């Protein structure tokens, strides 16, 4: 399989 | 609040 | 020939 | 889960 | 505060 | 699948 | 399997 | 002549 | 899931 | 007999 | 299956 | 007598 995810949650 | 979540469950 | 197979895969 | 299976294959 | 919760999740 | 979650966030 | 055979060949 | 033969081949 | 099977039974 | 088969199953 | 037979009976 | 026979049975 192939997966690419980016998450930059700021407060 | 701040939340970031990713889930890619495969069978 | 003779064959008997059972499969109950759950997610 | 619950599973019940019986197989009596004869030649 | 007052909170009451019950959870019995079965597979 | 089986999931059970409870959240009561107060300010 | 099940087989039953009889042969009495005379000359 | 006299001949008697039986063959029951199964797969 | 992923499955690959080949069968060439001859008599 | 003659048989030729190729299988490249990926997940 | 494969079979080859030859018979030349003379009297 | 004279007899000539050839058989090449392949599977």
């Amino acid at each position: 399989y192939t997966i690419a995810a980016l998450l930059s949650p700021y407060s």
